[PDB]
RNA sequence: GUUAAGUUAGAAAGGGCGCACGGUGGAUGCCUUGGCACUAGGAGCCGAAGAAGGACGGGACUAACACCGAUAUGCUUUGGG
């Protein structure tokens, strides 16, 4: 979280990105059958809306 | 022994009264999670910066309640523990 304030509000939305790249493949997955650890999907959408926060609060 | 005349018992297809043992049913007793009437103090409005009240959604599994809104069973920060 404090190490997410130290990024140039440019990657930053590439870290979204990622983020939500990564959460659609979890998705798939699991609707197909071959997740193993399903407690990554929270993690993964904590992460983007922590980012957002802190993409918001910078203006 | 037979005959005649006479007298009196017993019986239950079923039923009645008493008792014993069960079933059904939910009274009664005990209890309280919810109510009723007040007292002292506070507060007596919300909305175009979109209200009151809702619909549909968000969980690994999700029919309903509660919580939340595509940042959705939650995000940042300051304190407590
Ligand atoms: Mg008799
Ligand atoms: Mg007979
Ligand atoms: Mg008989
Ligand atoms: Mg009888
Ligand atoms: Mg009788
Ligand atoms: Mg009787
Ligand atoms: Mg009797
Ligand atoms: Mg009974
Ligand atoms: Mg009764
Ligand atoms: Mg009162
Ligand atoms: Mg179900
Ligand atoms: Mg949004």
């Amino acid at each position: 979280a404090n190490d997410i304030r130290d990024l140039s509000t440019t990657e930053i939305q590439d870290q979204e990105k990622a983020l939500k790249e990564e959460l659609f493949n979890l998705r798939f997955q699991l609707a197909t059958g071959q997740l193993e650890n399903t407690a990554r999907i929270r993690e993964v959408r904590k992460a983007i809306a922590r980012m957002k926060t802190i993409v918001r609060e910078r203006e």
